[PDB]
C-alpha cells in the first residue's frame, strides 16, 4: 500500500551543535514559522550533510522538506520556503533541493512545482521558479498515469498541470517568464504535448467541454504569439497520433467536433479549419480542410473512426461535417464497385444452389462438373480474400465480416471432400448454402430503403441471445439427464439422454407429449418432474421477454441513420484499398487553395442549409 | 460542379492608355475604394469596348463588377458602387449594367437587387434602385427552386426575397418608391405571386409560422391600401391554385389554419373572412366565408385536401373550423344514401353466400338461375362503378378502394367461367366471397361507435408486415432447398420443395416433427438444421414483436377521431357527386349575405362553445 503524500495524523516513515532530527525540521516547517529555523547551518556544517540528503527526507518516497513546506501552505503564503530555500543555497549542495524530486513506484518525479501549481497559489509558484526550478520535471509515477482505480492523469508536466486545473495565471507566468520559460513544445512520456493532455482529460459533460474548448483555444492562440514557426497541432506523441487523431480515437466527441470546425475572426484566421466563403440566406458554402481526415494519407481520422476505436460515440463522429459530406461523395463514386461485387456474389450463390439442388445421388453431367470447378475457385478466392483483410486488420460491424471466411472455407473443404470420395460432402455443402444465404444479408449495407430497414429492425442483442440459450440448455441437459435416471424400471419412451433431451425441448416448439407412461413404475414421479420443467421452461420464457421489452421500452431512435452511415463509411473505406490482387491507387480529393499567409492548404466545400439559425439570426 | 458566387480564396475563371484587366478591376472593386478606378473610361473608349462586355465577366457564370461590388459590401455601404454606376453610364451602353444578370444555368437571372436585397442594406437598394434598375428581374436558375438537396425557394421576384426575408423597410420601399415602384401583382415562373412565396416557405414551426403570419397580414394590409381595385388573395399560379388551395394542397397547416379564420377590427374588416355576429358567455356565433371552401364549385379546399395532397398533416385540416362544422352538415345530409348503399351492398352480398353455399356439385334450379344473373348483373355494376371511380380519379384511405374491383373482376370473371363449363369457377368464386367478407369492413366508417373503434384498433402498419412476410418467406425457401437437398440418400419425409416447404411452415403455427427420421443417412444433420431454423424463426418473430411494440409505446392517441373525421369526408366528398347513372345535381351551401361594402359574400354560420376561453376573458 502507497503511502499518502502528506497526512495531519499519521507520521511520517525512516523505512527505505544541538542535534536537529528530521522530526522537529518537519514540526517546525509545517507550523510554518522562521524563528525556530535557526542553528540549521552550523549543524550541517558541522555534520557535513545536505538537506536533501537520506537523513532528511521520507524514505519510502523521497519527499523533502521543501514539499512538506509547500504541502502544509495556509492561505496560499508560506513564511518559511524562503528561509529554508536560502540555507540549502548556502550549504553549497550539488543536487539542488528546489528541483528534488521523489523516487518511490507511486510517485516517481513529482516535484514541489507541481504541489505549487496544483494549490493554486502564484506566490509559491513565483518563488519556487525565481529560485531556480527547472519547469520540465516529470511525474511518471503510476499515480500521474491513467489506469483504472485511483489516478489523476494529466501531461506529467508543471505546464500541462497548469492548463488542466484551468487557472490562467500560473499558465501565464510559466509561458513568458524571464527567469526560466517553458514551452508548448516540451514533452512528458507517452509523446504526449500539453495539447494532448487537454483532450485525455475531456469528458462529454457540458462544463467539462466548455472548459477544455476555451483552454485549448487559449493555448493555441498564445502558440501563435510566442512559437509562430512550429505547428503545434502537428507534433506526434509515441503512438503516431496528433491531437485531432487522439480526439478520435478515445472517443471524446465534443472536443473532436470543436477541433474540427474551429474557426476565429481577424488575426488568428490562419490557424482556422473551416472558412466559410459565402452565404445566402440560409445556405452557406464553407471550404474545410482536409488535413489528416481523408483517407489518402496514412492513418487519419476516418480510418482510426472507422477500425482502432473502441467507444459508444464512434457513430457520432461520422454524422457530424466534414466527414459525413466526405463518406457521401466517396460513397456515390464507389456504389458501382458495391453493387458489381453484389451481383457477382449473387452469380456465384445462384450457380451454388444450382449445384446443391440437381445433384446425383452416391451434357448434364459436364455442366456439373463445371460447376462443380467454379464453386471451387470462387470458394479458394473468396478465402485468399478473406485471409487478406484479416492479415491486413491486425466488433458487431465485423461479424459479417468472418461469416465470409466460413462461407468460403467449408466450402472449399466440402470440395476436398468431393476429391477424397467420402460420405461427408453432402451435408458441409449443404451446410455451407444455409450460411451462405444468411451470409447475404450483408448486402443489405448499400441500399437506403432497406439499409434503413436493417438497422431499425436489427432490436435485440446477440449477447442476451446466446447466455440466455446457454442457461435454458444447461437446464434441458439437467432435466434429461434426471428423466433418463428415473426411467428406467418397467411397469420405452425417454431411452437415451439425448431422446430424453428431444422429448424435453419439444416442449418448446409447442408439442409435448406430457402423459402417464403406463410403462415405467415411477410414473407419476415423471409426469410430475415434466410438470417441474414446464413451469420453469415458462418462467424462463417470460424473464427473456420482459427483460428484452425493458430494454427496448426506453432508448432514442435515432440511432439508425447514423448505424447505417457508419456501416456504409466501414464498408466505403473497405472498398478504397480495393481487390487484394488489383490495389487501387488513392485518388486524393478536395482542392489545393491558399487561404491566408503562402498557406497552401488541401480544402474541400460543403454547401449546408439550416433554416433554423438563419430565423435565429433574424430580428 | 457550379462555380461559388464569390469566394475570397478561389479566384474567378475566365472559361466560357494603360492595360486595366478584369483582374484588377476585380481587385480593386473588393477592397472598396474609387481612388484607383480614374483612367478606367479613357480605356474603354479607347478600346471601343463596353463594362458589361464578355471581357468584365466572369464568364462560367454571367457575374458583372457591379455584383462583386455589392457582395463586397462593408458595414452596408460600398464607396465604388456609385462612381461605377456613373462611368458605366457615361460610357454609352445599350445595355444597362445595373440591371445586368446571370445567364448560367445555376444562377439563371440573378441581378444586383438580389444581392443587395439580401445583404440587409437600404443604402445600396436604394443606390440600385435610383439608378434606373428594373424591380421585376426574376431568378430563374435551379439554385432558385424547391427542389431536394441545395436550393432556396423564395418567390424569384426582389419584392418576394425581401418579403421571405423578414425585413420591412426594403418592402416599403419597393412599394412606395417615386423611381421605379413594385407592384404585389407581378408574378414569377411557375405563375406565383408574392402571398404564394410565403406560403411555399411556411412550416409547422411556431417561429417561422408566427414571422410567416405576421408578414402575410401586412403584406396583405399595405395591398388595401396600394392597389385596392385588386383582389390579391385571387390571383391563380399555373397550376391553378389560390394562396388559401396552395396551403391546403402543401400541408403548411399554420398559415392555412389563420387564412382561413383571420379577422381585422376597424377599416381592414373587408378583407376579413371570420365575422362574429353574437357572443353570450361561452357560445359564439360567427358567419365564416365559403369562398372555395365548399365542393360546388370546381377543386377546392375540400378536395384538395381529400385528394389531391400527400402529407401527414391531412387529416389535422378537417378537425379545425368551418371545414368540420361543414363536413357535419354534408354527413347528416348524406348518411341516408350510405346506410341505403350499404343495405344495397349488404343484401348482394347474402345472395352471393346462399348462391355460393347451396350449390350443386359439377324451383330451385330456376332459383338459383336467377340468382347467378343476380350476381352477374351486381357483379358487372360493381365494376362499371369501380372503373368510373379510377378513371375520374387520374393511400390507405383507397385501400378499400380497389378491393370493391377485385370483388368486382374475379366475380364477372368467375361467371363467364360458369358460361365456359369449366373446372375453375368454384375456386375463384368462393375466393371472392371471402374477399368480399373482407371488404365488407369499409362500411364500418359510417357510424360512431364502431368508426372510431376500428380507427382506434388499426395499431399495425401494412409495410411492416409486407417486409416480415417477405423476408420469412425467402427464409423458409431457403430453407426448404436445403432441406431437401440433404434428405435425398435413404438410410420418405421432406420430399418435394414445396413439401418441406410446408412442413418448415409448421413450425409457426405449433406443430412440427422434430424427430430423427430413421429413414435418411444424413438424419443426424436434418435434425441439427431443423433447430437451426427454430431458433432462427423464434429470433425473427421476436425481433418483429420488439419492433411492433417499440413503434406503439411512444406516440399520440388523439389522432383517432381526427383520422376518422378524414374518412368520413373522403366518402362523404365521393358521394357527393352520385352514381355514375343518377349524377347528383351539386347543391350551394350557405347564405349570400351583404357584409361591409356592395359586398355580398357566401357565408356560413358556426355555433363553437369553449368555456376556457371564457374563463380567461374573466376578472
Ligand atoms: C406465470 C407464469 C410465468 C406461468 C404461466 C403458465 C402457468 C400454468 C404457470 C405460471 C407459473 C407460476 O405461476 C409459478 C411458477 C413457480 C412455481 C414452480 C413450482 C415447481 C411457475 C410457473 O410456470
Ligand atoms: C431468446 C430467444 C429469441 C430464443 C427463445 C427460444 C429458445 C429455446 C432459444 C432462444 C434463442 C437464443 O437464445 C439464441 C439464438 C441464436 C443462436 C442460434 C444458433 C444456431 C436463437 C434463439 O432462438
Ligand atoms: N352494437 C352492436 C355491435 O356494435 B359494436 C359497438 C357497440 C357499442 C360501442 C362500440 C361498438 C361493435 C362490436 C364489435 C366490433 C365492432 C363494433
Ligand atoms: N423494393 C423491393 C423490396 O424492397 B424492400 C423495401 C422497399 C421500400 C422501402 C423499404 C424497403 C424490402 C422489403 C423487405 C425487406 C427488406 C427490404
Amino acid at each position: 500500500e502507497p503511502p499518502p503524500m502528506e497526512s495531519p495524523f499519521q507520521r511520517e516513515d525512516r523505512n527505505s551543535p544541538d542535534r536537529f532530527d528530521r522530526d522537529r525540521l518537519f514540526s517546525v516547517v509545517s507550523r510554518g514559522v522562521p524563528e525556530e529555523l535557526t542553528g540549521l547551518l552550523e549543524y550541517l556544517r558541522w555534520n557535513s550533510k545536505y538537506l536533501t540528503d537520506s537523513a532528511y527526507t521520507e524514505g519510502s518516497t523521497g519527499k523533502t522538506c521543501l514539499m512538506k513546506a509547500v504541502l502544509n501552505l495556509q492561505d496560499g503564503v508560506n513564511a518559511c520556503i524562503m528561509p529554508l530555500l536560502q540555507i540549502d543555497k548556502d550549504s553549497g549542495n550539488p543536487k539542488l533541493l528546489v528541483n528534488a524530486q521523489c523516487t518511490d513506484e507511486f510517485y516517481q518525479g513529482h516535484s514541489a512545482l507541481h504541489i505549487a501549481i496544483e494549490k493554486r497559489s502564484l506566490q509559491c509558484v513565483k518563488l519556487l521558479v525565481e529560485n531556480g526550478a527547472d519547469v520540465h520535471l516529470r511525474a511518471c509515477g503510476r499515480f500521474f498515469q491513467k489506469h483504472q482505480g485511483t489516478c489523476f492523469y494529466f501531461g506529467e508536466l508543471p505546464l500541462s498541470l497548469a492548463a488542466c486545473t484551468k487557472q490562467w495565471d500560473v499558465v501565464t507566468y510559466l509561458l513568458e517568464n524571464p527567469h526560466q520559460p517553458a514551452s508548448l513544445e516540451a514533452t512528458d512520456s507517452l509523446g504526449n504535448t500539453v495539447l494532448h493532455a487537454l483532450v485525455m482529460i475531456a469528458d462529454n459533460s457540458p462544463e467539462n467541454s466548455a472548459l477544455v474548448i476555451h483552454m485549448y483555444d487559449g493555448l493555441l492562440q498564445m502558440g501563435a504569439r510566442l512559437c509562430p514557426t512550429v505547428q503545434l497541432e502537428e507534433i506526434s506523441n509515441h503512438q503516431g497520433l496528433t491531437p485531432l487523431k487522439l480526439a478520435a480515437k478515445e472517443g471524446k466527441i465534443e472536443i473532436f467536433r470543436h477541433i474540427l470546425q474551429r474557426e476565429f475572426s481577424g488575426p488568428y484566421q490562419p490557424l482556422s479549419r473551416k472558412f466559410t466563403e459565402w452565404c445566402y440566406g440560409p445556405v452557406r458554402v464553407s471550404l474545410y480542410d482536409l488535413s489528416s481526415v481523408d483517407s489518402w494519407e496514412k492513418n487519419s481520422v476516418l480510418e482510426i473512426i472507422a477500425f482502432h476505436c473502441k467507444s459508444p460515440n464512434r457513430h457520432r463522429m461520422v454524422v457530424l461535417e466534414p466527414l459525413n459530406k466526405l463518406l457521401q461523395e466517396k460513397w456515390d463514386r464507389l456504389v458501382s464497385r458495391f453493387f458489381f461485387n453484389f451481383a457477382c456474389y449473387l452469380v456465384y450463390m445462384f450457380i451454388f444452389t444450382v449445384v446443391a439442388y440437381h445433384q446425383p445421388s452416391l451434357f448434364g453431367e459436364s455442366m456439373l462438373l463445371l460447376g462443380h470447378i467454379l464453386i471451387l475457385l470462387g470458394g479458394i478466392y473468396l478465402l485468399l480474400g478473406q485471409l487478406w483483410y484479416f492479415w491486413r486488420r491486425r466488433f458487431m460491424d465485423s461479424y459479417f465480416e468472418i461469416l465470409f471466411l466460413l462461407q468460403a472455407l467449408l466450402t472449399v473443404l466440402s470440395q476436398v471432400l468431393r476429391f477424397m470420395e467420402t460420405e461427408w460432402y453432402l451435408p458441409l455443402l449443404v451446410l455451407s448454402l444455409v450460411l451462405g444465404w444468411l451470409n447475404l444479408l450483408y448486402y443489405t449495407r448499400g441500399f437506403q430503403h432497406t439499409g434503413i430497414y436493417s438497422v431499425m429492425i436489427q432490436k435485440v442483442i446477440l449477447r442476451d441471445l446466446l447466455r440466455f440459450l446457454l442457461v435454458y440448455l444447461v437446464f434441458l441437459f439437467g432435466f434429461a439427464v434426471a428423466l433418463v435416471s428415473l426411467s428406467r424400471e418397467a411397469r420405452a419412451p425417454y431411452r437415451s439422454i439425448l431422446d430424453a433431451s428431444l422429448e424435453l425441448f419439444k416442449f418448446t416448439i409447442g408439442m409435448g407429449e406430457l402423459a402417464f407412461q403406463e410403462q415405467l413404475r415411477f410414473r407419476g414421479v415423471v409426469l410430475l418432474l415434466l410438470l417441474a420443467y414446464v413451469l420453469l421452461t415458462y418462467v424462463l420464457l417470460l424473464n427473456m421477454l420482459i427483460a428484452l421489452m425493458s430494454e427496448t421500452v426506453n432508448h432514442v431512435a435515432d440511432n439508425s441513420w447514423s448505424i447505417w452511415k457508419l456501416q456504409k463509411a466501414i464498408s466505403v473505406l473497405e472498398m478504397e484499398n480495393g481487390y487484394w490482387w488489383c490495389r487501387r491507387k488513392k485518388h486524393r480529393e478536395g482542392r489545393l487553395l491558399k487561404v491566408g499567409t503562402p498557406d497552401e492548404r488541401w480544402c474541400f466545400r460543403v454547401e449546408e442549409v439550416n433554416w433554423a439559425a438563419w430565423e435565429k439570426t433574424l430580428p
